[PDB]
């Protein structure tokens, strides 16, 4: 068995989590501007939910689900600052949740995928399909196993991601992507044990995959 529950809750309680960049992940924002996000949106493993909030400002009704109660507090607090009525959040387990049958037209996984055990993937994919309206779109941003080793994080190879997701969705594209964060100084050692790319605006990125799919 393996579990990151205590770590995520401690990170959100707080120094802020490196992945809480205060904006949607750039790779996913690019899909939004292309018009790929439609209708009611589910932000699964939402964390502080920057992408939910950006979508709710654009007129979408959004729901964010996270196993961490501290994440859900932060998401609600930023929704209050922005005066949003159309963004809601709930504490739930993405691998086994109900109550939203056929509700969502777009489901977005912004780095949740690698944050659960490999054995939970089936239940997660079944749960989001159950919550999906006909023809829904699904987008995943996930670490690449070439960048993040076997350990607490269950990063994926392209073939592994395709095999897991294609059992439940029609895959349109899988391509290399960057996952952005603001890591502390000396993150992962000196020398560093991971390949961390330095980006503009003091951000960093790690290699990943961006998958686009739709319910068949
Ligand atoms: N089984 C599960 N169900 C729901 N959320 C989960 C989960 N396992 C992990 N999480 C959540 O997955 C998130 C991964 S970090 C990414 C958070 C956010 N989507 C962002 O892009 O900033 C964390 O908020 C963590 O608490
Ligand atoms: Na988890
Ligand atoms: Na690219």
């Amino acid at each position: 068995t393996e579990s990151l529950d205590l770590e995520f809750e401690s990170a959100y309680r707080g120094v802020r989590p490196p992945w809480s960049i205060g904006e949607p992940q750039p790779e996913l924002a690019a899909l939004i501007v292309q018009g790929k996000f439609r209708g009611d949106v589910l932000d699964v493993g939402c964390g502080e939910a920057a992408i939910s909030l950006a979508l709710a400002e654009r007129g979408h009704t959004t729901v964010g689900l996270d196993l961490s109660p501290a994440a859900v507090e932060l998401a609600r607090h930023e929704a209050a600052k922005r005066g949003l009525a159309n963004a809601s959040f709930e504490v739930a387990d993405a691998s086994s949740f109900t109550g939203y049958d056929g509700r969502f037209d777009t489901i977005v996984d912004s780095t949740l995928f690698h944050s659960m055990p490999v054995e939970s993937r089936e239940g997660y994919l079944q749960s989001i399909v159950r919550a999906a309206a006909p023809g829904a779109s699904y987008f995943v941003l996930v670490f690449d196993r070439a960048a993040i080793p076997e350990g607490p994080i269950n990063a994926v190879t392209e073939d592994e991601l395709r095999a897991a997701v294609s059992k439940y969705w029609i895959i349109d594209e899988i391509k290399p992507a960057r996952l952005y964060a603001r890591f502390p100084a000396g993150f992962a050692g000196m020398p560093a044990l991971l390949d961390i790319r330095e980006e503009p605006n003091g951000l960093q990125s790690i290699g990943g995959w961006l998958l686009s799919a739709h319910l068949g």
